[PDB]
Parts: structure tokens; C-alpha cells; sequence
């Protein structure tokens, strides 16, 4: 029932994320220095500290708006990655994996507790 609770859920889930080893080539922005050409193909970069930081700020509204960021840091890995065998790329499947089965509780509970206070 509780319309908020969602932020305290997304914060928990971040903490493990951080604790996870896999997030650590997505914890910061990509370094222009270590990838000189990284924005001539991602037009819209994203790290796990600016989504902890948009959320902390008060800037999300809901937890979809969260996952749209998160996902966002996954499709980069995949647009950036010049194999599927990559050690970044392979590390950010199993962070998605790990996010995705974790997420879900978060946003379902979220729309029905939104649906009840419609009702
Ligand atoms: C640094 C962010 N990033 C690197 C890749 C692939 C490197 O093999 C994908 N995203």
C-alpha cells in the first residue's frame, strides 16, 4: 500500500549493487581519457553514482524512472562493447540479471499500491 516506499528499496538495492564486484567498471562516468571516442557512440552517459545521486536529490518520482536509468547503463555497456565476450560487457549481464530479479518486487509492489490509491 505504501506509495513511497520504493526509495528506500532502491537505495537498499543500490547499496548491494555497489558491494557487488561486477558494478565496478559502472560505479562512476565512463573516463573520456581511458575511452577517448566512447561519446561518437553513446549520446547519453550513465553510472550507478548519478543514479544514486538523482535519487538521493529527490529527482525520481518513481522507481520506473530509476530502472529506465539503470537500464540505460547496460545498453551503453552493450552499445560500447566491441565483442559479447568483453570482461566489461560480461560483467554488466550479470549486474542486469542481478538488478532485474531484484527490481521487480519494487515495481510491482509500487503500480499496486499507485492502482490502490486510484482506486
Ligand atoms: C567503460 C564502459 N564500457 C567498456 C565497454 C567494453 C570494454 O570492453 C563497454 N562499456
Amino acid at each position: 500500500y505504501d506509495i513511497q516506499a520504493w526509495k528506500k528499496q532502491c537505495e537498499e538495492l543500490l547499496n548491494l549493487i555497489f558491494q557487488c564486484e561486477d558494478s565496478e567498471p559502472f560505479r562512476q562516468p565512463v573516463d573520456l581519457l581511458e575511452y577517448p571516442d566512447y561519446r561518437d557512440i553513446i549520446d547519453t552517459p550513465m553510472d550507478f553514482a548519478t543514479v544514486r545521486e538523482t535519487l538521493e536529490a529527490g529527482n525520481y518520482e518513481s522507481p520506473m524512472e530509476l530502472c529506465k536509468d539503470v537500464r540505460l547503463i547496460f545498453s551503453n555497456s552493450k552499445a560500447y562493447t566491441p565483442s559479447k565476450r568483453s570482461r566489461i560487457y560480461s560483467m554488466s549481464l550479470r549486474l542486469s540479471a542481478f538488478f532485474e530479479e531484484h527490481i521487480s518486487s519494487v515495481l510491482s509492489d509500487y503500480k499496486s499500491a499507485l492502482r490502490f490509491h486510484k482506486r
